[PDB]
């Protein structure tokens, strides 16, 4: 029952965030919630693109690099482009046929394109420090590490928009497929989409971050500066993303928006406690298979895991979840440097 | 069986541009088609903000616009809208669940942003120079002759929408579902694609170019120039989109994508021709519309129904269409001025 252009003159301010009637006509003289009109702002403030960064040094410091801090660059490199390939695609996949607000559609059309320039970013760099770019992509397919956190974190895509599919087209009820039961619950997929939008919180919000710590440890060194100055571009779109997601998270659970959401977020609060657990262990355990073959000036498994716990803290602070580790300080203040932006805090 | 990281390790330059193996990783060192990669460099190239645009005085020629000369202009601008408020989400929605190689996967997402920065470009317009932008957005949906165009354009999207659904949720084959039949058929989802497709080039390459018509005339007499100046960058951001549906059609009945698809579109070539026919006449009939209270210096439903024609005979070529009017030269030599790029042949 997915509509392109649904045919009700309805009041796009009082429909809530998801799953109302779908967007016909794309407005942007006025919103229900203008966090996100600042946030297209913003982001379309942000434009750049991928090729005025000269990366060519880059080649050089690589191929100097110690085989076991290769190792650890290119994992992380591969670890990066897996990711926003997914968020390339998945934002518009997952949530658009749901949205029922023009600027939250369009936020997350921006949303996606943006990730659409990072991925491009990372052939760039690719491309440039190693010989056999084939070689790098089809290890981020095969790669069994890289695997795993691509498994786990598609899922939740993959769950929401499969029900998505059945909600559209069978509504409602139980239902009988090829002689098999089918019922289709508008509460359970509203919290297939919670529990999806807080595994992407994860994604942007941790599971990144620490990835630009390793990126910018290396920038620290004087080496792969090229890649440093893609990232800190990088980061300052991530930033955009997450309060993206913060937003939509806080607004459901408040039941501001929709009061079934509110209920159905305090049912799930445990899972959604354990999905963040689950993910900080998962990047503590990928620190493990970074510095396996050895460590590196100013970072190692034991710093890298500190900064995951020190973030994975402040992240799940902004979306209402129990802290799951000590309260500690920053255990890397020097990151401070490469995620700053004056137009937004990263 | 959507996957947003399909698992298998495939040569992304022998999948088909459509339903193969959902696009795992998201390279750009290589291309099965280059043509694409072509058009998100130029489009990332053409980038702009609607909100550089002086539109200011465009209040001033508008309030001083003849009561009929306010409805020509102003019907068209709400056309335009609805026509991008399609455009702005549907082929996010509709194509990139079957896309399967790269560089067509981020043309699309790239495609689909473009518009939304149209449809910004639109309310940016109409804001300054309606007193009550919700008086026009809500006549969008409500006017009886936008909807009956609405209705026609979404519907090629929507049904391509639920057959991918089902064809992605039961497979190929003859199915039970509640008690009914249902016979899932990837040639048929195959011709639902081709003939959205058709469609879709129709919207782009003809019934905007009609548009285009009517604000350039405008600009003619020296008035909104403000809309005209926007209308010059959207229709240069058009000329890419209706080449990326015309190699998309042209690959795929060439045979050279997918064998398949070269007797499907053969199968369904009468039925794309009374496609294009069909909104050609919707457009003549629109030209009745605007012009129904009276016409303007240089345009009138005549001289417009012949551009109509004019421009129709020129895409249906494009696309290997047999020409449906009388050959004719250009009715209207004075929209190549506002029609042209150096960056590409508008």
């Amino acid at each position: 029952a997915y509509t392109t252009f649904s045919q009700t003159k309805n009041d796009q301010l009082k429909e809530p965030m998801f799953f109302g009637q779908p967007v016909n006509v794309a407005r942007y003289d006025q919103q229900k919630y203008d966090i996100f009109e600042k946030l297209i702002e913003k982001q379309l403030s942000f434009f750049w693109r991928p090729e005025e960064v000269d990366v060519s040094r880059d080649r050089i410091d690589y191929q100097a690099l110690p085989e076991h801090e290769k190792h650890i660059f290119i994992s992380n490199l591969k670890y990066q482009t897996l990711l926003d390939s997914i968020q390339g695609r998945s934002p518009n996949v997952a949530l658009l046929p749901l949205i029922s607000i023009p600027e939250l559609e369009t936020w997350v059309e921006t949303w996606a394109f943006s990730e659409t320039i990072h991925s491009r970013s990372y052939t760039h760099i690719i491309r440039n420090i190693v010989n056999d770019p084939s070689v790098v992509f089809d290890d981020i397919v095969t790669n069994e590490q890289i695997q795993k956190r691509a498994e786990g974190i598609s899922s939740y895509y993959d769950e929401l928009i499969e029900m998505t599919s059945y909600w559209h087209l069978l509504g409602e009820g139980t239902h009988t497929v090829n002689g098999k039961t089918v019922t289709v619950s508008l509460r359970e997929l509203k919290k297939k989409l919670y529990l999806c939008l807080m595994s992407v919180n994860a994604l942007e919000a941790i599971r990144f971050y620490v990835s630009f710590a390793c990126s910018f440890a290396f920038a620290e060194r004087e080496l792969m500066e090229g890649n440093a100055k893609i990232i800190r571009l990088i980061a300052r779109d991530e930033a955009l993303h997450l309060t993206g997601t913060q937003h939509m998270l806080n607004l459901l659970r408040s039941g501001a928006d929709d009061p079934e959401m509110a209920e159905i977020a305090e049912e799930c609060k445990q899972e959604c406690y354990d999905l963040f657990v689950q993910a900080a262990q998962q990047e503590k355990d990928w620190a493990d298979y970074l510095f396996r073959d050895g460590s590196m000036i100013g970072l190692n498994k034991d710093i890298l895991c500190q900064y995951v716990e020190y973030i994975t803290n402040i992240r799940m602070q902004a979306v209402g979840l129990d802290l799951p580790f000590q309260t500690r300080s920053n255990p890397i203040p020097w990151i401070n440097t490469w995620l700053v932006s004056d137009n937004v805090q990263v």
